[PDB]
């Protein structure tokens, strides 16, 4: 159906590479863009808006994404999920939880690369 | 396919005369206990824990869930969500967010019921 392929860290992007772990019959449509894969959400940087540690986060699999959304992002193959902010050769990666702080990443001091667009959350 | 049978209030209970008003395909088995449908959430009180406005609340429906469990329960034929706790005749519909104050029942003042349990939720 739909198929998860490890985690995404919601606080301080830890390092991952992803394999198909497991398969939800879920329709990929129910999200707008539609769900290409799942991620195990870990940690409660995002928690303020509804996402939780152990929550699956559905993402649609696209490398071009606009301020203020929120996508899951790789810095050394270190994964994380956070509202993006990119501005000239610096991007934030904007927390939603009072407790953390936002993440600036250089272009030009590292590698970057958007992995995808957070469409959707579940929890069971 | 999954049920969509109308609204239910995470806060004041809301009137809702359900009805089947779309099917959504997501495995029953996906939640433990099975999902049998869906509601739409309205209101904030469950924030704590994840459940926002707006979010789809999977539901087992059964009469029997234990203090402690989130369930979705009617009184004067209105619906709302919140933590279980009965003693007696006394039953608390608990919240997840300080903001709200917890509902209280007399089950000799009124009829009570216990809709189902709440075992997840899909956020689209």
């Amino acid at each position: 159906g739909l198929p998860l392929v490890g985690r995404v860290a919601a606080g301080e992007p830890l390092p991952a590479q992803w394999h198909i772990e497991g398969h939800y019959q879920v329709d990929p449509s129910l999200f707008k863009p539609n769900a290409d894969f799942l991620l195990r959400v870990s940690g409660m940087s995002m928690k303020d808006i509804g996402i939780m540690d152990g929550d699956l986060l559905a993402v649609h699999k696209t490398q071009d994404v606009r301020n203020g959304q929120v996508v899951v992002a790789r810095i050394d193959d270190a994964v994380t999920v956070a509202r993006l902010k990119k501005q000239g050769n610096k991007v934030e990666l904007l927390p939603e939880n009072s407790e953390f702080k936002p993440i600036v990443v250089d272009l030009r001091q590292q590698s970057f690369t958007i992995e995808g667009l957070a469409v959707g959350v579940i929890r069971n």
